[PDB]
């Protein structure tokens, strides 16, 4: 188990341009191409990124490279975030993966409003309240399992919820 695996489980790995939950072009492991309603824009974007004429189709090898960059991008951004940076600083490799996963699914901003609840999943004092609070989220509501698996990781620091 690693973050690549975890996100394939959670977000899935698609080798053809697809629309996301908001009707945007995406490829691979949630890699958004463009906000443009236009398919050709999406393909220009994709070829520039891939460095070849892909015609909307990429390899498992190219998706993973994309994915790595995006992960490094999220890290950079996490570290630039007043609120997040610290939490992050703290976390072990597994728990970091859980956060990065949230960031992926909701962004630096979606995830900065949980800081606290996040902080507490880890404190025996507040941990049960933290969870409760997280379950009242839309986030959990829309994607219950993913959320459930994310939280248990965070709480446990293991990958058990992924096997």
């Amino acid at each position: 188990m690693n973050i690549f695996e975890m996100l394939r489980i959670d977000e899935g790995l698609r080798l053809k341009i697809y629309k996301d939950t908001e009707g945007y072009y995406t490829i691979g492991i949630g890699h958004l191409l463009t906000k443009s309603p236009s398919l050709n824009a999406a393909k220009s974007e994709l070829d520039k990124a891939i460095g070849r004429n892909t015609n909307g189709v990429i390899t498992k090898d190219e998706a993973e490279k994309l994915f790595n960059q995006d992960v490094d991008a999220a890290v950079r951004g996490i570290l630039r975030n007043a609120k997040l940076k610290p939490v992050y600083d703290s976390l072990d490799a597994v728990r970091r993966a859980a956060l990065i996963n949230m960031v992926f699914q909701m962004g630096e901003t979606g995830v900065a409003g949980f800081t606290n609840s996040l902080r507490m999943l880890q404190q025996k004092r507040w941990d049960e309240a933290a969870v409760a609070n997280l379950a009242k989220s839309r986030w959990y509501n829309q994607t219950p399992n993913r959320a459930k698996r994310v939280i248990t990781t965070f709480r446990t620091g293991t990958w058990d919820a992924y096997k």
